């Protein structure tokens, strides 16, 4: 047993290598992926949410399908005042990204939970006068043109895809309604979705899960909704119909960011192919240098349960090997009895996938498929990449103001963590969106003589990796900072000692 | 589109993932191999037809549980749900029983004939007045030598991993221990000891009377639970003697010993079995796709079968459609290499059997599409060694041709099995068509990957050129009927050069009549 | 044979490992073409040059007549007859046809044949295309035979004579007349080659004199045709026809000697049978700091469509006066091999040099050593990766033999074929082991030698009447072979390709038989 | 354009079929070009138009000629290369080399397959340091011994002379990686090492040595015989054309020319030729195959100069840079960079005269020699030392304004601290 799988990081091939892969070979820790945990009754308390992040949240997600503003507003409340508990040591300091998922097109059912037989008849009715008389036979929708595009001899499913219209069990109040093939006329933004988003960044959002993107102009349409004021949330576009994964090219071009929604896409296409969108979906934004989310169910028994099935350990760990920047709990942290475990096992999951990545591989077709660029920062970070794997660094330290340097070094998957020294506090929420990326806020005041304000960030993030235990005194890390002020200018790239 | 085949022809593996295509339909003939537990939700025939139809190779049986009054019957019920089909051995889908034994299994008493409170004490006792009488504060296990195995604040864990325990206080026939995990116990539920030595022997006196129980019933393979030496498998071995020689064994690894010597214990074996249920708790959770990744790897590189098990689909024992995790698991486990993969509660009892074989025979199907044949190929290739065995340099051969052509199958004639095992070691991505007169060698072809096995009830041809041609022309037959390929297609046949095992020499690129 | 080398992982460490104690097989798979000359024409040198290693014996039809180049054909034809005592150990020998092409001579200095002048460097030479000084040239008035000359030719143009040892450079240009400046001087003889860089010499492809000489090669048997200066696929087309039906199965070889027949390379390898890479003229009509780029991208390009290639001119050039090659020359013979050629070719080695034979002997040993330090892991994965599915059974066959020789590492590829094409299919996957093709064509065992691997074996017992046993008295007849020059030995595992019918176009069967 | 549609190929198959021959190499040769001198270029007339074609070393034949006669031709030498020392944008570096007599038995030449460095031997070595010669060829070296005899002979007032040893027998391909390791480099002496071991294995020991040396990053010349019949005529053999192809493919760091240059009729025509050969092969090389290859061989270090430099080489390539200017004092730093054999040349920018001359010997390595004074502020003296590097580029024609070029330079004075790349536009 060496260390962080590297025997296996030296076989000539993926045979080999996984041949190689040792339980008893600990993983020479932090934690490369992103945790993404949806916020519910489970997680809302301030103490809750303190341990959530000692146990490894990075991004709290708000589900706009349900709840008030007032309602969100508390949560987003309740997160900063548990994530600013920890702001006394800005060494040890972790930052807390807020992620607002929309509620989008979504269709929904009426009151009174009944019970469908198979082959029964059951007349769905657009008529707002059955709204809440909702039986065995007649079904209402809120959906306006529902039978214009709809045709005979498809299907739908209602409750999450419980039911289908043939496979159908108990239907109950106000279940979701999935119409796959497609034809949905309801609009990208909707009126709620607009006060949503306005909410959003009028509560200073870090992102937006846009839900139910089909094409490209619904990611601009969002961002022409968060406006000027919010031009630096960043956009992940949620793929979870047929549309999205085959427009999946000109949507991830216009977005910031990707989101696998298995649970809808699952309904919405076979569910035997979901893997194929997802290992697609996840291979394209690691090309294109762009965040991916491996979402929904994947430790979904542990919402009742205080450990995972095999399968669900499997399925984190897979996310991490496909090259999932994040992994994302949403009832097992919103609604289940172990949310705090939920987060522990992702953690610990992560970890271990993350040593027993390929890198060899991943790192040899991550270049091959970039291409030549004139930009200096671009060939910056393949070199300090190339030479963070020459030497073994400890760490990749990136002093970055927008973030952008450090995501630029984080698409070459280096195996050493990627220390961002940022004044920008959001720009160090953002950093959670990207694998291998640690951020670290450093709210010392900016120095007179520009030399030493970024010797005082290179030092700040020595403290900070020798505090973390990513490496120690006389240690080599990569350095990377710019020329002068301002973004866009990262072009120097230093092999040094750690003080 | 078609078959991820735009994906097969990339030159790196990113591009492969990028090149995935859900709108590129697979194949038709499913390669993994699907094993079913068999228990009251489907040992009824009616329910064993439809799961055959549905997909299940082999019928697992869980000694775990149930007499042998009960298992007689199961296998007998199979038998009748597989000759139900015999009439027409053109679409005669053979169907191999296997046996899973209890092993070195730990037990608690019987519940009065109760709840654990989380943080609670529960007094862990050997004294067998309490064995029918189990309380909240009292519990019996069946471990006699357990205090000499355990320690100072030892994780012990019940109902198979879920109350979690740490032996506060010791004893010499007793042990008290603080609840760490809550929940509602039970009676006759599993323990696990993390990070002890159980010195249970390999094959106990019950595990003895279940072994010549599947001698017997004619089963095609055992599934030895909780293998950790070697020697584990000799002592089967042993025990199955000459009447059973030919019975597969396949070693079930739950356990940190058995990961540790998993050479020692592969060489010996005829199979492994990812066990992940136990192995999950013997183990850390989070490593458990480590081990499972490390041995499909490995006994792809010996060519050995290995099966993914437990828990693949678990939701599906109360749901008709799995879990985003489920779907992943399956699909995962086939692009490892597994050879088969394994439903345990989902079948045994849970309410949609059939549900849950098709949903593995569908993911399996869109998986194996998704397979990237270029590296695989090229590494199993160049970590075989260079051998003098015909049949070996045969079989590479026949698997390099087939990618050639696109073949519609690779025919193989063999009696024992041993020519399609080695054609399947190279994981063509046609489907390997093993012709056979041999009704065992049918039923135990299953467990490796590929092999469409075909039981040939055509009488002996005087000439043997003519029983040679007689058989191949029946897997061409099959393969129409099926619809694997279609006249005009060009498929692979091995055959060999005289007849007996061994002498498989002879390729042949054969256009389908 | 070099296989702790064909182990490594990578090429680099593969170089590393190449052994000068490692010693290679028996098998030579690269193909010896040899000039015939003056020094190479009678029976007796032309049996050594069999025993020595040629393969394929070449006239270049730019000199001499027919009736000195039918005696030739028939001392060749002798030579290799006379050991076909043994069909065991009888080696098949080619004959081919180089045709002389769009050629630009000059004339004779000062009526004679044999006479020579100095051009000192800087001074004039005129360039005459009258004929009244087709035998009166001097150091001062040059006579050539390309009438338009000036036509394609402007000022400050440099023309190069004598296999482009002396340069002139074209300072007034005249209606017949051509004003020069010698650049490179030296001794200027009768009839030298001449070579316009850069211009477009609209002399037919296929000239009169070229069209008979085809029909002579028709009419002699030949089983090759070397066409030179071939500049586009309409020039393959032209040699195409005239050979005609009744010289239908007469390869013919492209000749790439000039710029534009490397800027067209695909058009005319694809209306070829084969290709040679003619380094003289190429290395005159193109800057000879390029030749090495020409021949690495037409040997590989001819590689990936399995069309043979060949490696010609000044392999072993010093040979021609000294018994031992030069350093560079010893290692363009192993390059050419590296580089994936058929064959390496010997021109004034063999056609008028003092060590014929030696010259030979050095190609044939070097060949042996390149052959083995082949980096067969990536070429046979590289050569796969490029070659596309098949709808053949003889190609899925072909490459499964290939890939099973691999795995057993077996003595040999024996290859049943009546047109060659079975064997041709498998060298095209250039497998290590040799390929010993059995024939009873003996127009295809002599055409073997154009691709890399073949080692043609013509059988001379009758056809039996059963089949079956027609084709084990073939497959036996290899093994009879291999065991004799050493291939392989008895219980040495080896491949046997037969098919399923007689008739060409059949052969589906791999069978892997130890030697008996 | 410098076969730079070949270099993406994804295979070296389609690599070789992709090599087109119009398209033209940059004006940048990366391989070093020794000529021996001799009668045919002893003059400072010519010695310039050595120069003026190509060479960058000059090796002296000590088999034969006497002290005051090689060091006359040292003069010569040192006068025609001082003659463009009137610019030192345009000044060339030109290194001297004192190949050894050896034990040569002789009055023809004998070959049978002795002392190391004998009297006659040490003689000459001590005037090679009292010459102030760049390198030593060790003629005959049959096992490590042999070099640290040699090492020896050579004292600490000769320290910084390199020892590259030539291989010229079986002894010493048997030995080759004792004797590697205790050389600054290695020549493949194919003349003598054709005699001792059949010419048919020539090409085995010489891709042998040269990808060993590759491997540890140390110089290999390629030597003899490569443009043979140029010494009685003005164009090289196809044979020998491929010759220069391939040991420049093979990765040579050096070719050689010997009687070509030393008594041959045609010395600037030969120097000429092995120019036009060695830049048409670099373009050639399959860079995507040799740069991984190189470093997935190459150890893991704890060395900054060494993880900066490969990580300069991989920039070098993402950006497609004009040159890789590294500062250099004892050249150590150009020659890491050098190992991982970039496309782009590397231009050492250094002081020292003789880290300049000794920087030939390393593939790419285009050395200047600054003689700006040093300034007091050390961060203004590194960036006059860039800017001088960046005029040379311009002047010599291997880059613009505007293009990008990765600028390699070290955190503090002296030798030993090179840890910093940065990725800047050209002025
Ligand atoms: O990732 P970004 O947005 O390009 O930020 C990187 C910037 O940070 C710096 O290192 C220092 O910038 P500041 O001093 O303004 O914070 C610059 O050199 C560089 O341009
Ligand atoms: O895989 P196995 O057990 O070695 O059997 C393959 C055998 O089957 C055959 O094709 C047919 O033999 P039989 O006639 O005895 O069935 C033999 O040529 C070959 O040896
Ligand atoms: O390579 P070709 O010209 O297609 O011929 C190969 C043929 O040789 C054979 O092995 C024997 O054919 P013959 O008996 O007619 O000589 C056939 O089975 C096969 O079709
Ligand atoms: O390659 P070398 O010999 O180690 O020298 C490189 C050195 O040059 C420097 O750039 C400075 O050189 P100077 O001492 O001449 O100013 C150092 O930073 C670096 O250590
Ligand atoms: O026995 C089993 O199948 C297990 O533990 O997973
Ligand atoms: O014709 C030839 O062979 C040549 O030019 O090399
Ligand atoms: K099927």
């Amino acid at each position: 047993i060496q260390t962080q799988q590297l025997h296996a990081a030296m076989a000539d091939t993926f045979l080999e290598h996984m041949c190689r892969l040792d339980i008893d070979s600990p993983p020479i820790t932090a934690r490369n992926t992103g945790i993404i945990c949806t916020i519910g009754p489970a997680s809302r308390s301030v103490e809750t949410l303190k341990e959530m992040i000692k146990s490894g949240m990075n991004v709290a997600r708000l589900n706009f399908s349900h709840g008030t503003h007032e309602y969100h507003a508390e949560t987003i409340k309740n997160v900063r005042t548990a994530t600013e508990s920890f702001a006394s040591d800005p060494i040890l300091y972790r930052p807390v990204a807020v992620a607002l998922d929309t509620k989008g097109p979504e269709i929904r059912t009426g009151l009174i939970e009944v019970e469908l037989k198979k082959g029964a008849t059951l007349k769905i009715t657009l008529d707002n006068a059955y709204m809440e008389k909702c039986d065995e036979n007649i079904l209402w929708l809120d959906y306006k043109n529902i039978c214009k595009v709809v045709e005979v001899g498809s299907k739908i499913y209602v409750d999450d895809g419980l039911i289908s219209l043939e496979n159908g069990g108990s239907l109950g109040s106000k279940k979701g309604v999935n119409l796959p093939g497609a034809a949905v006329d309801l609009p990208a933004v909707s009126e709620k979705d607009i006060q949503d988003l306005k909410f959003g960044v009028e509560q200073d959002v870090d992102m937006v899960f846009a839900s139910f993107i089909r094409k490209a102009s619904d990611v601009h349409e969002v961002r022409k909704v968060l406006g000027e004021k919010g031009k630096n949330i960043k956009i992940i576009s949620k793929i979870e119909n047929h549309e999205g994964v085959r427009r999946f090219d000109e949507i991830l071009e216009a977005s910031d960011g990707i989101m696998v929604a298995r649970g809808d896409l699952g309904i919405e296409i076979p569910a035997e192919k979901v893997f194929l969108a997802q290992k697609m979906m996840i291979g394209r934004c690691n090309r294109a240098g762009k965040p991916v989310i491996c979402a929904t169910q994947m430790l979904e028994s542990m919402i009742k349960k205080p450990r995972p099935t095999r399968a669900e350990g499997s399925d984190v760990a897979n996310a991490v090997l496909d090259g999932a920047d994040c992994i994302m709990l949403s009832g097992e942290t919103a609604k289940g009895d172990y949310p705090l475990e939920a987060v522990r096992m992702q953690h610990l999951i992560a970890r271990e996938a993350e040593a027993a990545i390929y890198h060899l591989q991943l790192f040899e077709e991550l270049r091959r498929l970039a291409p030549i660029t004139s930009d200096p920062t671009e060939a910056t970070a393949v070199g300090a990449v190339e030479a963070s794997f020459k030497c073994c660094s400890g760490a990749i330290i990136v002093l970055t103001k927008s973030g952008r340097s450090a995501h630029q070094v984080a698409r070459y998957r280096p195996r050493a963590p990627i220390i961002a020294v940022t004044r920008n506090p959001q720009t160090a929420r953002q950093a959670h969106l990207y694998r291998g990326i640690f951020p670290v806020l450093c709210k010392d005041p900016v120095q007179e003589a520009w030399a030493e304000d970024v010797d005082l960030r290179v030092n700040f993030a020595m403290n900070v990796g020798k505090a973390r235990g990513f490496f120690k005194k006389g240690d080599v890390v990569i350095v990377l900072t710019g020329w002068r002020p301002g973004s866009g200018f990262t072009n120097t790239m230093r092999v040094v000692p750690v003080p």
